[PDB]
């Protein structure tokens, strides 16, 4: 499986009260410590195409589960949709950026951008802990900022790791872009680009471009 | 290979100054959250004979690699060897225990106290940083825990626990510094409040 040793862990980590050194001689130091630790690849390999969407990080669950309150806060989602929603994405990525033949192009482009509305569509439909909230412009429209609520939890960090490199490797390598009309994806991603947890954690767009040559 | 989950690890967490909390409830939550993630056994496993004294724990690697200064203490040693001061000692333990045949004993046991006394000297011989003569530095590179530590002080706690329920057999009071290091150990939470206590020690080698 993947290296457990890769950006969702990392937000695991500062979402603990674990922070790194922001510099680029740490980014280094870590980058080139985790290639020791992971020989095989660092960041999460393309799923092939029967995979299930499964992917355990232990190293994330002991921390979980040692670095827990009071002294810590819990990360783990409450809502259990929360840790399913967008999993199918880097899957439908995989396929996507895999493929050369260009007959098949627009069915996979198609598979990637349902899955993204499916996401789109869990987050702008309000969460339990909604219901009697007042939506800004749009009734019954979610506007929480991230999957489970207003909070970081596990399921982000697991995800948004995923959706920056589908972004940063379609963006490149397809001219892909997700639609605007994706207003709850582009909300969250918006939102997580504006947490030190995430951005400081953020291999810059370099790495993930080599990395999926 | 070893569970990575273990009192290595969390002198590790501690000495980064990422500590827990420690009441016998969230001792045995922990405990059991280990169990789950290396079911195969959490406690150093004992050597096979031909096998080197190698014991890579990659989470270890990760933390003083992130956890760094400014904002974290180095952990690594200063002195190359720090780092292989006493790893033989689980070694010979571990021919020592394993043994049945009562005539093979006392050989094994010399062995076992060769490698005690091997490190003895390393701990009662100055480091580059005391020259100009007998240590009086606290643990193997010096007055702070390093990774050196993390790594052998366990091994060399449940050696002590084994050894002595099961043969009888202590570290002669005469390897001072062997006793002087276990006793500043012992004095340190960081190694104390990770410490198994002597049943589940015990038990997990019966």
């Amino acid at each position: 499986g993947n290296c457990p040793f890769s950006q969702r862990l990392f937000m695991v980590l500062w979402l603990k009260g674990v922070t790194f050194n922001v510099t680029t001689v740490d980014t280094k130091r870590r980058t080139e410590t985790v290639q020791k630790l992971c020989p095989g690849g660092q960041l999460p390999f393309l799923l092939y195409g029967t995979e299930v969407h499964t992917d355990t990080n232990k190293i994330e669950e002991f921390l979980e589960a040692v670095l827990c309150p009071p002294r810590y806060p819990k990360l783990a989602a409450l809502n259990p949709e929360s840790n399913t929603a967008g999993l199918d994405i880097f899957a439908k990525f995989s396929a996507y950026i895999k493929n050369s033949n260009p007959a098949l192009n627009d069915n996979l482009e198609k598979g990637l951008l349902k899955a993204l509305k499916v996401l789109d569509n869990y987050l702008t439909s309000p969460l339990p802990e909604e219901v009697d909230e007042t939506s800004a412009e749009d009734e019954g429209v979610s506007q929480r900022k991230f999957l489970d609520g207003n909070e970081l939890t596990l399921a982000d960090c697991n995800l948004l790791p995923k959706l920056h490199i589908v972004q940063v490797v379609c963006k490149k390598y397809r001219g892909f872009t997700i639609p605007e009309a994706f207003r709850g994806v582009h909300r969250y991603l918006s939102n997580a680009y504006a947490r030190e947890e995430f951005a400081s954690t953020c291999p810059d767009d370099e790495e993930i471009e080599l990395a999926y040559e």
